[PDB]
């Protein structure tokens, strides 16, 4: 049971639109929409949203397996062993979120000041005082760009996994001879760094030179999820607001997704007429290179929707029915639909690149997908009895012979996070919460499995959060 | 009654050390150490302080309008009108944390994301719909460091009421003629952020070339609280571990303020020979530079203290007796006393220079001083009664003729936040968290009014905070 | 009769050795080996090359149309209008060294101070007076790469005359509306800056991702001059020296060009055994990234020869005979070859990337290849006359009516000039040096029209330039 | 005999303007006006000067010791060793545009290119094969600007000893240890690059806090040329153009060597009456901060000339009788006189800031003051014995035993050179031009001994420099 497979089980159900089967359906934990900031739905305008892992869920783990497939045979198209040709995905290993450490060549789970949490070398996890050789202070500066890669979206399985696979394959290959930072074969040498921009390299030419889009489209059944309630859900926002579309994705990609997303032989609802996509959207906008689209962006380009190409020189003209848009900034959504930033809000799965970005620069109201929640969900739900467990020992060992009590910290944290992955749950190890988890909490409004979940809340629910105290104001 | 006033009446008390005495005078609030995220004491190995503010309090608000009298005489003595020699400063106006905006001329007090809570333009206090017109969707990109300057320090509370003053007397003044940007007076033009910069070099100035450290140094006693708890505390520090001092300041000033710090007719406790402040240390750095010290630094100098001078070279050498360092980084201490970031509890009352860039780079445990929480506590423990009344409407709003609710909402705010002064509290604007308070809880491990409130708790204490739960966590 | 038409007339004749046919064949200027400061051939010890228009020489203008052809199509394949298909290559419009100006969509002659010689909208040249509506003081900031872009190399001359083509064609077009900086049609606008950088993109893609190679590699007798005095020279310097390659080109083009180069019956001298190209060469690098390989230059990696891939990780061995480099630096080849950068004599056709970078950067001796030198000479000849007029009244002006002599003068400029082309001599412009001719004197020690040129001097000879004087060390 | 004794020679000499006197008088190479690019003085609109080193000379050496003394005295206030105080000013060492190297702690003498030309380590001049140890192929990349400090003007001759005397200093002190980049006292580590900032450090301090200024103005006649017939030479040029000053000095330091300059008891002429220095000039413009000055500049600011104080705002009025400018660009000039670059002829002795500047980025018309050229002229024509034996040499070198030819070379070069001075020519060793030499040839349309050699040529001369020619154009 992967994470969409969660997912594309509610898909499969055509909503029941009783407002006391919406109420009760909502409160089950899958379902809900949780909330970080109040927010008034009343006050939101317009509605905008990413596309890939949005709107299209790839299921897992078919999607993963066929990018990482595809990485492998690249790689080894550039010289990199026949080996590599029998890795195989797995993905019970890896866990988005994870930070790859270019210098000494480990995935590590961080919290949100960068304090280690997990470190594993190939598929060794360094326990702590091992560690303090790499990483005295056991902590890493987050921001150092140079060093660090934050594997944030669910583009990064594979590439998490084949770090972990390749580390693994040099260090034990007895052809190579293993360095503080890489490997040597005789006179060439391997750095960690060096390796990890080969595979960087890899993803992104399989996204946009190989294969990866063709064999997606020709087994559209095989590789996303697709969900008769999300016509519905589109056109009852278009009642209450507007609705815009804002991908990176360029528009042959989008068409082709978007067609099969509404490819029902009815419309919004059971014996309705089906209807274009196009017809959901007031502004659609291709090619949006997010986040850099929240700052000054690019230029405003129109779409050719006949042929797929861009129309030559700078679109100046209105918003005008019939038009897609390429580049622009965010500001071309506020001109253009006449919206201040809190009311819109932009619904998406890029904690960086959608969420972080909108809220700090353009103040927009947020909500952020999460695919593995469903996933997650299950596992905090039904192992709930492990972490009450831990929160109890947590407190105890304040209380104080803890020689032992550490030890079964240790220990129940461990077998805990092993019922999530090898690199445990996305949100927390034990007792601690990840960097991710903590950005959820910092700029995305609300969250859910799916923005699908908004559905079962009325028109005009006000998403309810606990107001705030500093230690001093609750004394 | 100035927060300094507070300040002065604990310090005026020799510490009884009765173990009951503590644990007892400790709970009272104004002495507590509250604590964002727990820290075992007795994991601390290194002490490490700041000075100004941190060791060496001012007296509030004699040394405010001290400095504001100065800043005004050199804006005077280089061109500004004579009028400004009438202004006076005025406590009850600044509030700490506040953002001047150098485009429109306004202070701003914001919440993390940015978003508006109050904005004064001079001392006209520019109500909702208003504030919209130069700030559609009521929000700033607060890290916009151009047009945005974030007052966070004690030093800037004179600046923070100077530019108030002027942007009032500019605006009513009939020689000049106001403009959205600034001030026209016939063919010259000054703008808000040429006025601004102008204000800033002119505190610089005070501070550096002016008579504010002569001044100040000359009546020690009316402009710096003394306490005779400091050598205790830092004597007792010095059993369970190392205590250094990381400051900004030159040598020869922090001699002069060390010096008054410890000069009383006894050592440590009332009775015992007294030492000369810098045997309190192990390591004694000043011009540090901060936050560049906790990146790579400047050169590592030697402070000749007989004369005061830095010797000409870069220093090489151990750690020895009486050796006082100028310049280098936080790696400075660390090698210097065999200490990783984690080991180091850092004092300070810098938000940004002190807590969050030590635990951002370093990993560095951090305790932030703000002085003003002895009046802030008073005011919101003895008028807690409006904030409960705040929270029960904030709560009865979301259950629903709000025409009339939203109305005693706005009046309740306002009258809650003018108990703290005309620009409200330095934590909040009623029900809403300020940038300032959501840094303390993100960077500041503990925080008390003094960082003498350690005293008042035994050698390994564990301070505790609550674990945090995500929403759907607690479902 | 195109340039290319004598350089592959001399290239048609084997080399008679005799030293008095060297040294009588050597004195006719289409084969002189031109000297800016003086150099001794005893005191080089490495000799190197680039490839593309120095040890390959595309056939003009075979090779110029069929860069335009491609481009052309490429641009017709993104959205340009079909009419560009019709565009013909015709090269006695540009003249390389021009200067593309982004902002108004002028190609541009200046000197070396930025000084406007000619200007040329599409074909339409702009007379003296209307450029100064653009251009006041007729100049322009010849730095300013953000508004700028040199033509320099002969890679260059079809993008020359296709920016005129486009600029030409959407004036005259109907459908667009010319404006100060590009034209509008309807709701698009094409800048002069967003077109420059669509030909820009277009020309790179036929290089590295069309089809420009595959074409030329399957019919290169007809696109690249062929000579065999070319083995014989490398050989010849084998014998005094070391013999490196440094192109910019990857292995797979290198080789096929390499190979058709050396592709006769015989070695260096009829008679002699056939060598592979890379026995010419004491040290072969490809993918050399010049200039930048001038300064930090990339990592140096290792040609897997068999394959054409770059074997995986950096090359840390020795200098071993069959191995080619990728990337590196030219300290590559300094440490390798045990050169100082005075022992090494470049020779190349990049005034730009070859040139300049080595001297200024490193020092090194440099020999520039200008392949319209030939023909550049023949039309300097053979109108002698009209030159020699031009300085005559040059001289008489300064004595002094000038009404009718300045209109001599301009006149007398304009048809010298046509005689090389409508964008005039490579050179000059009348008696005023161009921006190209200066960095020639500046930067290349040696220039000629060919680098076979060097055959025809002794193995020792000494190039001599005269010694310059500044006016007062004359006076 | 300093430089400046030669200038008051020909300055205390009221001007015979009979045009034969004028034309005779001017043929003489102490007061020509040299030539590198041809310059009609009737296409000049509008003449500009610069002041310090331009209309106003400092005595030498009167002037470089005091500023030598008040910088060594500032040293040793700071920390440098007593010994400073017992260095002595040397006008026979420096040369001006010496490269100091801090790396090595060398002074440089190179050519155009880089190539080394001298090179002393304190007042040991190495020769040829030991500067290979730290110059191999002896070159530095002058552009290389964090390593590599060009002493270029007047005002760097006494810091230019001064880096020699330091060197010298710490090499023979026992108490020292040279090492490559410095010396260790013990724990101390002086490297020469930290040295080198202290001298730039002081010799700024001096100009600005310390009491050069002060020492200068109550001594004038001591330290600054006066010549009546400048005042002659600003009304003649008042007449056939406008006039304007652009300096870098503040309007107080201006108003008081200005008004010296002028502090005769006549006008123009003798018998006429005296008039202030500000009505010689259309466009006085003060803290000018060239060369940022020739690109985006500094606000414009107008001085409150009875205060000597900036008005407070940014000057937007119209050019107006008896104003006074601060700051602004190149633009001001040219917008406020409406003249374009090449009506200005700039007037000044910074190669880089007034000259290379003014010319690359505006295309001005430059005019370079070269206070030495009376005493270099001196030296090249009495001695022009020993440089014609040096070109002879050289020929006959080329001829051929040259074990002895380059000996008589490598010897009359060094005897020539000393003639100068320790580190020889401005403008050349031995055959070699400088970097100097070069950029004055390069960005200086005239240069001249003084300014005042313009007085000895008619309304409109046509300053004609010879054409130039590339080898192949005069083949
Ligand atoms: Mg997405
Ligand atoms: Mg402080
Ligand atoms: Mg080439
Ligand atoms: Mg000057």
């Amino acid at each position: 049971t992967s994470w969409s497979d969660r997912l594309q089980n509610a898909a499969d159900m055509p909503a029941n639109m009783d407002k006391h089967a919406l109420k009760k359906y909502r409160r089950e934990a899958y379902h809900r929409v949780f909330v970080n900031r109040s927010l008034a739905m009343e006050k939101i305008k317009c509605f905008g949203f990413d596309m890939d892992y949005t709107l299209a869920v790839y299921k897992s783990p078919e999607y993963e397996s066929l990018g990482f497939e595809l990485t492998v045979e690249r790689l080894v198209s550039i010289g990199y062993p026949q080996e590599l040709l029998s890795f195989a995905y797995d993905s019970t290993f890896p866990t988005r979120g994870l930070v790859f450490d270019t210098l000494y060549g480990n995935l590590l789970k961080v919290d949100a000041y960068g304090n280690l949490l997990v470190c594993a070398h190939g598929f060794n996890f360094i326990r702590g005082p091992e560690t303090r050789e790499q990483y005295p202070n056991k902590f890493i500066q987050r921001d150092d760009t140079e060093r660090f890669y934050i594997l944030n979206t669910l583009f990064n399985l594979p590439e998490t996994y084949l770090l972990a696979c390749l580390v693994d394959f040099f260090t034990n290959c007895p052809r190579y001879t293993s360095c503080e930072t890489g490997f040597k074969d005789g006179d060439l040498f391997m750095s960690y760094r060096s390796m990890f921009q080969d595979v960087r390299d890899a993803v992104d030419w399989v996204h946009y030179k190989g294969s990866l889009k063709e064999k997606t489209v020709e087994n559209l059944e095989k590789y996303v999820v697709k969900d008769g309630k999300l016509p519905l859900l589109l056109s009852r926002m278009k009642e209450v607001g507007k609705v815009f579309l804002a991908t990176n994705s360029d528009y042959k990609y989008t068409d082709k997704i978007m067609t099969y997303l509404f490819d029902f032989p009815h419309g919004p609802k059971p014996g309705s007429s089906h209807r274009p996509w196009q017809s959901y959207f007031d502004l659609i906008l291709v090619d949006a290179r997010k986040p850099l689209f929240f700052g000054e962006g690019t230029v405003l380009r129109q779409v050719d929707t006949k042929t797929g190409k861009l129309k030559i020189g700078t679109y100046t003209g209105p918003l005008q029915h019939g038009i897609v848009y390429s580049g622009g900034s965010s500001d071309t959504i506020c001109d253009l639909l006449g919206a201040k930033g809190k009311d819109i809000l932009y619904i998406g799965d890029h904690i960086f690149g959608d969420i972080l970005k909108s809220k700090k620069r353009q103040g927009w109201r947020t909500f952020l997908v999460i695919p593995e929640l469903a996933q997650e969900l299950h596992v905090w739900t039904d192992k709930s009895s492990l972490f009450e467990e831990l929160q109890s020992l947590d407190i105890f060992l304040a209380e104080l012979d803890i020689s032992s009590i550490q030890r079964r910290i240790k220990k129940v944290t461990h077998d805990m996070d092993m019922c999530y992955g090898m690199m445990g749950s996305l949100f927390r190890s034990g007792s601690r919460q990840t960097l991710f988890a903590s950005q959820v909490m910092r700029y995305a409004d609300l969250y859910a499995a799916s923005f699908i979940n908004l559905l079962y809340y009325p028109f005009s629910y006000l998403f309810r959060a606990a107001h705030v105290l500093m230690p001093h104001e609750s004394t």
